[PDB]
């Protein structure tokens, strides 16, 4: 007779579930994964790596996915991929077992901790299963708190007993209708059309606007209506690090994305030449926790600001709008296409000297005695990225790291989410399994992954996985030794490094990838890199090129990062 | 020099409120209550009486109202009006001072609790201050919080030295815009429109629809707008305890509202009546903490139901709606009368039954021994009401007990929240704090509370309250020295009582009431009862009326209870 | 069949509980509270009556009670008097009705809160009854944690379904035994011996050394060993609130209560003279959160410090002793006796100007205008309770406010807990509750109540229950129509006082008194205070006195208030 657990992938498959990621422990006694036709577990090494790629494939999908951890250490292993789903933004049906119902004692019981106690302030809905033919409404309560913005993840603990158990379950008895949300359910405050209004005036009297545009802007459908109100009324668009790509690469009004370690990185006054004579910011899907903060914006001459997101305003000590329009973004973008329809165009601020700065960057031929440069790294990424992959296509993900600020100011992305990297969260070891889920989400597109050393080698085991599921991505890892970004970070604050406490010894990560059955190749140079490249893209199976780089920072450019 | 309590009285002022309902204890050396002019301290007997008169007040105004405890014990007696909040629905900003910051070691220090902890499971919001200019923003925060949709109590811990600090605190400065809401922010689902269109589907094939409608609704400012389309298409209005009013008295669509107890009350299948042969409700604003359950309206022909409500259905195991419209309720109701313009009238279902039996027990003639009955109690209040109040004017308000069922179905509302009653939390004692809630928000509209022993004497001493703000309520205690529900709960569960469990010994209320300095008089039939609310509802000044009564209990008939 | 109902009051009867506190809900129909013989329900007015006298109770006994409550508003009416027992530290078993297992919504539900995640942080224990046979263990549990020191609360939240059903329950099979401690299970140190040995080293080089005594000596049964090394050694005994009486009245090693109020009530220097000349002080049961802070003792040279108690320090930011004997307070002093067998007497120091100063305020012959003076109301009831008691007998209890520290420096204590207040937690209103605990633990002893009019009122409906009870409690309201404590903390911090804040209306104390049923008399001087006492004291009956006060403040000496 069929059980809690037959009822739970059921129900996942009611809400469109096709993958369980995760690694199973003892409750494999009560749950196989074969129960139910056009559901698959995908076996990672690690917890980290299933909730993550779970992260990554309900945001290029726009539907929940699910994640699978055991009792206590797997747990509290796969609560780092919850956090990048509460910090990100992604729908992600968490599930772990328990002990047995009768015997949990949390801190005495073996294995045994509060996992709903411990998930709870980190999740939209936290519940342990008590009677086993309930399953079917936790899930659907799951997924409705999981797709409420600001969309985030649910967590269901399941004691090892109750989902080996058939009391109370009928299958017979067809399930209820799923519903679930075809885009995420959002915050809409009274009279916004009347505040939509007074940004449209805003908007009129303005000589130098620009839109500013996050994730939530994406998620909620409104990249065509964007592109067309910018277009017509000629206004610049800038983004966040994962909304690169809302316009095409070469697009006039594309005036590129915001990191606050971009004047350091370019040695360049960058955020003063993108915003000093701007006199009205719209950020449109606006998200604190995107790291794009008010401060960056706030160069040269006093601006307006219009805040538009399906959320009340949740730091105003940090952000006052002028004007806050708490709605869907796309709900709003329509309006404003109405309240701004006689309007003429603007003209629209020179970023020129910023345009040849970053070219300059790219195109940057000098050879180095201590390796490739990032920037030589990622120009060589794009070009191939670009033969590889058709015309709005293709993913370049990127992992955490100072690497990482280079791939947000330099990498392609020729479609929305075409750069992917960790929004709120920033976990290093994040690039593996948003690689997986990328590939997985867009399965005839080239995905090219970049990681440093120390954030690759936090998690280089799930090669191993990437190997046994055939993914072709392509991966390079840019390698010094070091966790760089925290060696800046030494410098910035004391003047000096110390090396225990950020220093490495040697890791050949070419002889790593093929102890994993990847194949894989060092290169030194541009022209190596590109060979590197372009055989990797065309070898229908992954590939791993390991770079050797070096930085030379300047702790004193970096101001911008102040708090 | 200001200090953080001039500010965070200043920042209340910004959002509408004009008193502060508590008890201070030594906070006082800290805060006067005299820093902002327009804000005036109430002072209770009892911290539970601040909350909900804070609450009501807020309910009826739509307005954030504001409550004051000091620390430990405090903060614990304030938590019961806290839940009355969250539970009934009412945006309140609930303040409560703690130990200086440098010495918070709960349960360790004299009167230290762990206060943001306790309150974090039954609030919106809830902060504990830490740097004294920062209040302004937790002002807003708790507003914001409150203020969206289910609404609810928010809740600052401020200890005591960083409320008499003045650090980081420039009053030359002017406070930003405080952009209160108007009404409760919703939560919206993409397609809601569509959803309402399937509901206008539903109504065009339906022979006999209704309408119950919730509180949700009225805060929702949807009152004029369900009028107009129940009178435009003859559809029968239902309601739950606290939407009585929606329609006046002798409104023709006027059906009743709904209690589990109206069949056994009656001795008469009157939910059969209601809804046996409804074959579509829509439940516009529902909220299952509001009592009326799917259960109740589940009888007779089988139903399709369609949710109308500014939140995601949070109990699928018990309430799946055939259509579920996510919006906000006045949104709904204007876009389903540009749906159904072309519809003509339906035909109601015929109820006079159930009117009639109504009508006999009002019109009870009948002189007892032993007291009188609670339905002729009401008769006589709602005589008096009629005759004192203007036309869609006055207020009933009614405590907890088994005769608040009675005033359920026999209580006179002829505006929305004409009868106050506590909907989700049911706390014994609500009557006093309630009718100065209403009395203070209508102070030109007569106010009656009906109050049992039991609930009244748990909070009986803000009598004295009543008495020093001199506010003209009308209090009629029906008196039975028992907790008489919970006798008939003893009598449905074990077929008889145990009175240690339930009976008092005698309480003089009359004398009570003199004692407190409120005049009083003892009235033991309906001649003895009109003249005491007669002179009651003209003399300038509160006055109390103690009533016996006596129950006749038929505890085999409430099976309408089971949940 | 026996339910869960049964084998909770019969493991409840196992643990030597005769008596439960509270007020029934709808869970009545689950519960009786006739299933058990000897076990009896004792209905309040209000269920923070209920959870003080259990507190008071437990304290008196040294036995676990126990305390009931109704769901949601039920509970968070129960959860002011949990939060006594934690601050104050008594072993009281906490038990509250919970919505049905399979309706659990908190916030959602009618009357549904999350009762444990609210109650844990102010508890020792707190869990959900899930399978109804564990109630068993469940009370076990609860009793071991509240009887662990830190003693404190033992919560468990009962769903109305599982207390009502037989499942899995069989009382053929005896119960396993019960195990109650006889005292409090304590924290012990390795090495705690060396420690004492440390101490007796301080000892031994002592000038003048003091013993400071609280609660946790009497609950380890430590009082005539204390007393007994005292007087061999001729070291003074100072207490904290409740610990007055550990030595007989007029005992010349009496040196007192401190209060941080005794200054400026004095207008003496009080502190100063206590503790000016003392270079050891032995803290003997430390708790911080009885109010006797270090700041309070560092008077004149400076001091060695010696913590004695049955916990891990939990203020090393506040107090950091030169010697800290971890270990239960008897075992310490058994130890003590040995370690300072062959010591020589000390010489202790003067306090006769404090002893004058007390003794001038207890006979204060003046007739005043505006009332009685409070140390003269005290007075009055020393002469009384002598009277009326047997030689080591007799309980004077005392509410919350100014007045409650006259008690502290002049209320006669001729017994351990011979004085009774709220030590830590401080909620006014106590004084009811906990005469009627008094009472009841002492049946044949004289018990007097002093209270305030502001405290007072707040809990006055259960004046009821002591006229239901027919406790013979002898009880005496103090009033000035003002909460005068808090007037006093305006003026200390404003230098003026605010009425809004603090002033109340007549309310007539003997009339009230009356309507409950109670024999009450006004007394407005000695004379007539006397004979209303002796008449109360023999009238075996309850009886109340009503007498008016007035404070003359001295605002600037109550600087050892800082925190
Ligand atoms: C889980 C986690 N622990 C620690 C950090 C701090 N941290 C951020 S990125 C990073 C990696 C830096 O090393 P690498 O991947 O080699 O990038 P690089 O800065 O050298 O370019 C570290 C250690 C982190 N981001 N996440
Ligand atoms: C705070 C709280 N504790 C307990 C209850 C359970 N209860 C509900 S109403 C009530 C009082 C019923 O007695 P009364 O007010 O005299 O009205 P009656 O039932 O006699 O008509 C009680 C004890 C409650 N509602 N609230
Ligand atoms: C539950 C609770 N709320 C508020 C306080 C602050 N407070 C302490 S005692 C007290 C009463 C003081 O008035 P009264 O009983 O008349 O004694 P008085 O100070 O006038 O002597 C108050 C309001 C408190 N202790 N407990
Ligand atoms: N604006 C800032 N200071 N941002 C901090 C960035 C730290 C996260 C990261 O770069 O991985
Ligand atoms: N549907 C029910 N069983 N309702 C129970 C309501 C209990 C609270 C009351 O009667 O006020
Ligand atoms: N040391 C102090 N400041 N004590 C404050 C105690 C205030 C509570 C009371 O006096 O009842
Ligand atoms: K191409
Ligand atoms: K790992
Ligand atoms: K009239
Ligand atoms: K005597
Ligand atoms: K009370
Ligand atoms: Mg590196
Ligand atoms: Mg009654
Ligand atoms: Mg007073």
């Amino acid at each position: 007779k069929p059980t809690a657990a037959h009822a739970l992938l059921s129900r996942l498959r009611d809400h469109g579930v096709g993958k369980v990621f995760g690694v199973v422990g003892r409750e494999a006694a009560s749950i196989l994964f074969d129960e139910v036709e056009g559901i698959d577990f995908v076996l990672t090494r690690h917890e980290f790596t299933a909730g993550v790629a779970a992260d990554v494939l309900a945001r290029i999908t726009g539907r929940p996915q699910a994640c699978w951890a055991t009792l206590g250490p797997g747990m509290t292993n796969l609560s780092t991929g919850i956090a990048t789903s509460v910090l990100d933004r992604s729908p992600v049906i968490a599930l772990a077992a328990q002990s047995e119902s009768h015997d949990i004692f949390p801190n005495d019981t073996h294995q045994c901790l509060d996992s709903v106690a411990i998930v709870a302030p980190m999740s939209k809905y936290a519940v342990e299963l008590q009677r086993p033919h309930e399953i079917t409404d936790l899930v659907d309560s799951a997924v409705n708190a999981a797709m409420t913005e600001p969309v985030g993840p649910s967590f269901i603990s399941l004691p090892v007993d109750l989902l080996g158990s058939s009391e109370g379950i009928d299958t017979t008895v067809p399930n209820p209708p799923a519903n679930t949300p075809a885009k995420p359910v959002g915050v809409v405050a009274d009279g916004w059309q009347k505040a939509a209004d007074q940004a449209a005036a805003l908007l009129a009297e303005a000589k130098h606007p620009v839109l500013v545009v996050g994730a939530a802007a994406i998620r909620s459908g409104a990249v065509p209506a964007i592109r067309a109100l910018a277009e017509r009324l000629n206004i610049p668009v800038i983004t966040t690090y994962i909304a690169k790509g809302v316009l095409p690469v070469g697009h006039e009004l594309n005036y590129g994305a915001v990191t606050g370690y971009m004047d350091g990185i370019l040695n360049f006054p960058a955020l003063q030449t993108m915003f000093a004579p701007v006199d009205l910011v719209l950020t449109v899907g606006y998200d604190y926790a995107e790291d794009l903060r008010p401060s960056m914006w706030q160069k040269g001459i006093e601006k307006k600001t219009v805040r538009i997101s399906p959320t009340v305003n949740p730091i105003p000590r940090v952000y006052r709008p002028d004007v806050d329009v708490v709605t869907d973004v796309l709900a709003f973008v329509e309006h404003f296409e109405t309240a701004t329809a006689s309007f003429g165009a603007k003209q629209r601020h020179d970023i020129e000297p910023l345009r040849a700065r970053i070219a300059e960057f790219l195109a940057d031929p000098e050879t180095y005695e201590d390796g490739m440069r990032v920037h030589q790294v990622i120009d060589s990424m794009n070009t191939v990225m670009e033969e590889a992959a058709e015309p709005g296509e293709g993913t370049i993900v990127s992992d955490i790291g100072f690497f990482r600020h280079y791939g947000v100011l330099f990498a392609r992305a020729d479609q929305p989410f075409g750069f992917l990297t960790s929004a709120g969260c920033s976990s290093f070891g994040y690039g593996i399994p948003a690689a997986i889920g990328a590939q997985m989400a867009r399965p005839d597109q080239p995905t090219f992954l970049i990681a440093g050393d120390g954030g690759f080698h936090s998690n280089s085991s799930d090669l191993e996985t990437i190997a046994r599921l055939n993914l072709p991505i392509v991966t390079v890892v840019v390698n010094n030794d070091t966790n760089g970004l925290i060696e800046l970070y030494q410098n910035i604050g004391h003047h000096r490094s110390h090396d225990p406490a950020v220093k490495f010894g040697g890791v050949d990560f070419v002889a790593l990838a093929e102890a994993n059955g990847v194949d894989a190749t060092r290169a030194t140079n541009r022209e190596e890199l590109l060979a590197a490249l372009r055989k990797g893209a065309e070898l229908g199976r992954p590939f791993l090129i390991e770079v050797p780089v070096n930085y030379d920072f300047q702790p004193g450019g970096f101001g911008a990062l102040s708090i």
